[PDB]
C-alpha cells in the first residue's frame, strides 16, 4: 500500500487514492493536495453537505496528502474542524481547527501544515479570516507561558510577541479540547469553550507554524499560496537578528 492508498483509508474520502496517484506524478505532492481540496469542494466526491462537512473531509485528506499518510495529524491529532464568527466584532465567517491532546504525536512540520491546509480550505469557501479580539490575543500569551512553565517545555517558546504576531496574523483559530487540568487567568472569552489549558492549540502554534516557519515558508512558495507574506518577514528577521 502505497502514500495514496494510506490517505484513502485513513481519511478518504472513497476513490481519492486513484486521483492522488494520477496528480501527484503530474504535479508533485504539494499541489496535488491542494487540487484534491478543490476537487472535494467542488463535490467531485459527493455532495458532501454543510460547508463544514466540506470543511473536515478537505482539511484532512489535504493534510494526510502532504505528510504522506505517516502520522495520525489528520485523524487522532484534529478533533474537528468548526465554522465559527467573529461575534466580538463583525460576526464574520471564518474557520477552526480543534486540535486534541494527541496532536503532540504528529512533529511540527504537520502542525504547521494543518493550519496552512486550514487557511487554503476557508478561502476555498469562501470564509473571512478569524479576527480574535484582545481577550483572545492575551489568552494565547497566557496559555503559552503557563503551559510551558507547568506542563511541558516547549521546544520552542516563542515570546510574548510572538505569540501576539502569530495570533494578529493566522487566519484561521488555532484552538482544541482541555487537555490539562490547569485554571486560566483570560477566562470566558466569546468562542473558547474551555477555562482550561489548550495544549493542542499551544503546540501547533509555538512548536508549529513559529519553530517551523522556515520549512512552512517553502510549502507556501511551492504552493504559490498567497497572504502569508508576516511569515516570511518574521522568518527574515529572526535569522537576521533583527526585532519583531
Amino acid at each position: 500500500s502505497d502514500m495514496a492508498g494510506r490517505v484513502e483509508s485513513l481519511v478518504g474520502p472513497p476513490g481519492v487514492a486513484e486521483r492522488i496517484r494520477e496528480l501527484v506524478k503530474e504535479y508533485g505532492k504539494e499541489i496535488a493536495a491542494l487540487k484534491i481540496v478543490d476537487e472535494i469542494i467542488d463535490g467531485k466526491f459527493g455532495d458532501l453537505g454543510s460547508k463544514e462537512k466540506y470543511a473536515e473531509q478537505a482539511v484532512r485528506t489535504a493534510l494526510a496528502i502532504l505528510t504522506e499518510g505517516v502520522v495520525s495529524a489528520p485523524i487522532e491529532g484534529i478533533a474537528s474542524v468548526k465554522i465559527k464568527r467573529n461575534t466580538w466584532s463583525d460576526n464574520s465567517e471564518y474557520l477552526a481547527l480543534y486540535y486534541a491532546g494527541p496532536i503532540r504525536s504528529s512533529g511540527g512540520t504537520a502542525q504547521a501544515l494543518s493550519v496552512l491546509v486550514g487557511d487554503y480550505v476557508r478561502r476555498k469557501l469562501g470564509l473571512d479570516r478569524f479576527k480574535p479580539s484582545e481577550k483572545h490575543i492575551e489568552r494565547m500569551v497566557e496559555e503559552v507561558d503557563l503551559y510551558h512553565r507547568t506542563v511541558s517545555r516547549l521546544q520552542y517558546h516563542p515570546s510574548p510577541e510572538e505569540v501576539r504576531l502569530a495570533m494578529r496574523n493566522i487566519p484561521i483559530e488555532i484552538t482544541g479540547e482541555a487537555t490539562d487540568e490547569v485554571e486560566v487567568s483570560h477566562r470566558d472569552i466569546p468562542g473558547v469553550e474551555t477555562n482550561q489549558l489548550r495544549g493542542g492549540a499551544i503546540l501547533v502554534l509555538a512548536e508549529g507554524v513559529l519553530q517551523k516557519a522556515k520549512k512552512l515558508v517553502k510549502y507556501i512558495d511551492k504552493m504559490g499560496i498567497e497572504g502569508w507574506e508576516w511569515l516570511k518577514e518574521f522568518v527574515e528577521a529572526k535569522e537576521k537578528g533583527e526585532e519583531i
